[PDB]
Formats: C-alpha cells, structure tokens, sequence
C-alpha cells in the first residue's frame, strides 16, 4: 500500500535523469525530465572517500567528466571540480533531493554497497514514500535493509541464473519489483522473457522495464507486447516515451 508507486497509471522515469538529451546523472537533466512529463528519475550512486553520496554511473569519472579517477578514492571537493557536460558538476544525493519536487519519484540505484548506510539516512529525511532503492548487487540491498526495511525496493537483473532465485530473494529482501532489461528480449528471446515476467508477477512482484538503448522499446513493438505486465518504464528519451504511451491511449500527458 505505497500510493506513490502503486498507481493505476504507468510510471515513466528518466534514465540517469534524461541521458538521451542532457548530461547523465546531472541536476540539469533531472529538472528537464520532470518538465518533459516524467514522474521522476533514476540515478546511480557511489560513496566518496569522505563519506558523501555522489551521482555517477561508472566506477571512474573518466567517461562523463573531463577528469580521471575512481570516485570512491576521491573527496567531494576534488569531485565538484569536474565538468560532466554543459557546465554541470557531479551532484550529491542531497542536492538531488533539493532540486526534485517533494512528490517526484526517485529510483536510487546503489552501485556501491558502502553507500547504503548514508543513502538510508538521507532518504529517511526526504520523504521515503517516493523513493525506490534498486541494485544489481544483492549485498547492497541486504545492507540497505539493515537500516531501512520499509522503502520500496527493486532487484535489477542482468543474469539468467538470478531468475530462479527471485522467490527467496523476495523473502530475504522484501522486494517490491524486479527490474528487467529490454535487452533480455533479443538475448534470451521474447517468449522466454514474457514467460519469466509472467512467473515473477504471479509471485506478487511488480515489474520495472529499463534499457541501455530506447530503440529496444519500439522495435518489434516489444514494449507494446508487454502492456499489462509492467508498472514502471525507465526511458532514456522521456519526451518520446511520454508521447508513445499517450499515443497508445494508456497514459495521459
Ligand atoms: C522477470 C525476470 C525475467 C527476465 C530475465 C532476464 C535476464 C537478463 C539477461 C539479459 C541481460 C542484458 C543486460 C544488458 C544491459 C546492462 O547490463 O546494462
Ligand atoms: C540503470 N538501470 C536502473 C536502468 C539499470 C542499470 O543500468
Ligand atoms: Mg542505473
């Protein structure tokens, strides 16, 4: 009974804010996602050397910023000194919560199990009902659960051998959703993916769809064939997704 995530309307989140058009995991992309009609955003977080929760997808700042290094081995002053595009600086999770509408949804993907303690603290101060914690790393989710056992939680899946484990993980972690990549459709096949989703849903789990390439939502009408079987879609191109779902007559802009 979390009304922020349990809705009749499909939820659209911007991937890394809105990485199709604005610098990924930046405060600029977040505001733009919301103005384009997203319900919220998904971000990636790590813990800096001096114990601050910062936003970054990769384990080094190489690729999105003009500098080099591993953020887990750097401090926040060193990091706010990078440019991640369009003048934007690496934000902290606290900055993210100041920028967002107080009712906007936020999916925090924990990339760093060491960040779990601080993420749970910051979240408890910023209206946890609108937060989803997710991770590929079961031990990050288990650690998060030491500090917060009520926030909505999704398991990110990227390996086939994780799927049979889901009923026990749901128990151990109190999962709300399994967060599935559209890449599963080519890689394991549409029908096997469909039956796996159907089985997960029969366990009482909700479904979050994501992808590294929005083309996979639309090719072979992959997403349309899954209508009724997902609650949340994480899109790199928010405007395109918002328009598509309105064009099917299922989600009003
Ligand atoms: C409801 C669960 C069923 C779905 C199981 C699918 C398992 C994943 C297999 C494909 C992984 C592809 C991930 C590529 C993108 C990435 O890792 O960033
Ligand atoms: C970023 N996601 C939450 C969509 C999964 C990892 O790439
Ligand atoms: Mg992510």
């Amino acid at each position: 009974g979390n009304p922020m995530w349990e809705r009749d309307k499909i939820i659209v989140l911007g991937h890394r804010g809105y990485m199709a058009k604005y610098p990924e995991n930046s405060l600029l992309s977040i505001r733009k996602a919301i103005e384009a009609g997203a319900d919220g955003v998904e971000i990636d977080v790590w813990l800096s050397k001096d114990n601050k929760v910062i936003l970054m997808h990769a384990e080094t700042i190489d690729r999105t910023s003009n500098l080099k290094g591993r953020q887990k081995e750097m401090t926040l002053e060193e990091l706010k000194k990078a440019n991640i595009g369009m003048g934007e600086r690496i934000p902290t999770l606290e900055e993210v919560f100041e920028i967002l509408p107080k009712d906007a949804l936020l999916n925090i993907e924990i990339k760093d199990r060491d960040a779990a303690k601080e993420v749970a603290r910051i979240v408890s101060e910023n209206n946890p009902e609108r937060v989803m914690i997710s991770s590929f790393d079961i031990e990050a989710l288990r650690e998060y659960r030491k500090y917060d056992d009520t926030t909505i939680m999704g398991l990110l899946v990227d390996k086939e051998e994780t799927v049979p484990l889901i009923p026990k993980l749901k128990e151990k972690l109190n999962l709300w959703s399994v967060n599935v990549p559209m890449e599963a459709i080519p890689i394991i096949g549409f029908e096997k993916t469909y039956q796996a989703i159907k089985w997960v849903r029969s366990l009482g789990l909700k479904i979050v769809l994501w992808t590294e390439d929005d083309k996979l939502f639309y090719v072979d009408e992959n997403l349309k064939r899954l209508l009724g079987m997902f609650e949340v879609v994480i899109a790199n191109d928010v405007e395109r997704m918002v328009s598509y779902l309105s064009s099917l007559g299922i989600r009003l802009e």
